[PDB]
């Protein structure tokens, strides 16, 4: 499906926690 947007799930979310 995607490629970033497991890279997005891991730390992106985490980010802005």
């Amino acid at each position: 499906e995607m490629r970033l947007s497991k890279f997005f799930r891991d730390f992106i979310l985490q980010r802005k926690k």
